[PDB]
């Protein structure tokens, strides 16, 4: 007879289940970590499938409101000794990357193209498979025993870790209904147009947790291996 | 388009507007020197060509 | 026998009454509201009578420490197509004005000259009365049933609302003693010299209420129609 | 029976007569002419009486949006050899002045204080009368046989012509009613507060005639001695 209680549990369960339906979002985030402790986040949210693709130059630190030398850094990274840069190591290069998917992804569909600085997946185009299926590497981000997200974290600690990066995942679909077959294929094409993108650079991981992850009920795994997110399935 | 991409940009004519964004993403999250950015759009108009099927429009 | 109580009520009543005497201040404020949410305040405080007069250019937003284009904007407002401005509407133009008088004014003496951008009250000088008596339009700002001030608020929402503005009021004087007659006229001339002016631009109405209106016990009417001020007559 | 005709003539005559009534404006303009051909105008419009007062520094050319050296120029003009200026003659000094009054002035009340660069009317304060009555020098500006304004023009062609300037006139009043006596004196004090000021610098006399004098139906006398203004008394 505690209807407030029952309705609270159903409200949260409905949110969990809606997101995991074919009517719901699938979301990916790419976090790039810089040596100054700042973090660039790129997010895309879409129905059916979602992904992000960035160039080497796009992943480097940019502090808005605060360049010639960094242009030459790029030239010297595309080809050894190709530039006229006044520095051995650019601190604008990311030191690490974290890929996070929403729990509505199917992990077996995750694909990553981690290219070199000239955007070639595996040394030369002629020998490159255009992606790797990296799902087995994703850790479950859990809160209260519930999977709130999936994480792949990799450092780029060596001078030679100079990358272009794309990742993609498909929304789960435990049905036999193919959302990309003739009955719905144009809706998937429209979903490409309808996806919403967000990007921003936070000065510290603290600011990222406090003002980006937490207010939005997003999953996160911090550098101390602590999990963040909100468990909703059958929970008050 | 992103929120930031819709704001007014006058080519050939920024730090404060970066902080405006921070204060719009999360309340009191930025260090902006203004209550309302005049670079925010006041209105939007979406127009389609007559060759669209109106029943397929999605926003 | 509660003398602390009696003296508290008399202290406040004496303040109310002193201000309304011919020995007291009369004060006017002009608030100009900009689209960025900032507010320019001009205040003048004087004995006997008081006023403010500003040009079109003086009412436009100026952010100290933060111009050629705005000079041309002015030229294009003085005469249509007279300037070389790179904008249709200057966001430095005020969107609204609020005139506030202290409760010591006589509302029937309030006069306003709201000119065009070339400082002409009514289209051409030849046909202009130099002022309008606008007292009937002033609302009472009240706190606890006491009139703490008088307000006239008007929007300038149209592209053609480009104004010069002067306002003036006389201190109340329910006596038959003419403060400007021969016995006291030189004191009124000295009052012109002795009036004190203040001006400042606050970033938000919040800052205006918190750091200008409230600390000084001034009357105010905000954009939500909320009244501010301090009731003193026979009050503890 | 041509009522459109009769009403047109009355409309213009009413404008002429209203301005000349005690309810109407009196207006003064000071034009400062610079060697680059630009012209600074200062205008004040008020009931009863009106005037303008400027410092030496305020009369110098200022091009908004387009200073240390000119500060030192001032120092060297206040006292001979008192500054560290890199120029013999500042081209920002006005070469000439024109004072124009509206036809509603009484010319016999015109007063001018033309001081030196330290704002002293006649060499030393101790020997200075604070003004001169210069009305006899004003020329009638006429259009179609009607006086549309009054002009005093004087060059400052010598290196020693370095001036501060104030001028004042009273609205005509052919009645015996003293507008400044006890019945109306506070209204004259309010008129001080209500006067509207305008100032602007036009790049050429052409621009001044086309975009300031003519659109506003103001009187003017140009450097070729040509009169501008609008005759209204009994005119269609």
């Amino acid at each position: 007879r505690d209807f407030a209680g029952r309705e609270q549990r159903l409200f949260n369960s409905e949110q969990y289940n809606y997101n995991n339906s074919l009517n719901g979002e699938v979301s990916v985030w790419v976090y790039a970590y810089y040596s100054d402790g700042s973090v660039l986040v790129i997010n895309k949210n879409s129905q059916y499938k979602v992904g992000i693709s960035e160039t080497f130059k796009a992943l480097k630190e940019y502090r808005c409101g605060q360049s010639y030398d960094e242009c030459e850094v790029n030239q010297s990274i595309y080809y050894p000794n190709g530039g006229d840069a006044r520095k051995f190591h650019s601190n604008a290069k990311p030191r690490a990357i974290q890929i996070i998917f929403s729990p509505s992804v199917n992990v077996r569909t995750i694909k990553m193209a981690k290219g070199n600085a000239v955007s070639v997946p595996d040394e030369y185009l002629q020998r490159s498979h255009p992606w790797e299926a990296t799902g087995i590497k994703y850790r479950k981000i859990k809160r209260d025993g519930e999977i709130v997200g999936y994480s792949h974290y990799f450092e780029l600690p060596h001078e030679y870790n100079s990358i272009s990066l794309a990742v993609s995942g498909v929304h789960k679909n435990p049905s036999s209904y193919n959302v990309g077959c003739c009955h719905n294929v144009m809706d998937v094409f429209q979903s490409c147009d309808l996806a919403l993108r967000f990007c921003n650079r936070y000065w510290a991981e603290l600011e990222l947790v406090n003002h980006y992850i937490s207010p939005n009920a997003y999953p996160y795994l911090d550098i101390n291996n602590h999990s963040y997110g909100v468990a909703l399935s059958n929970r008050q």
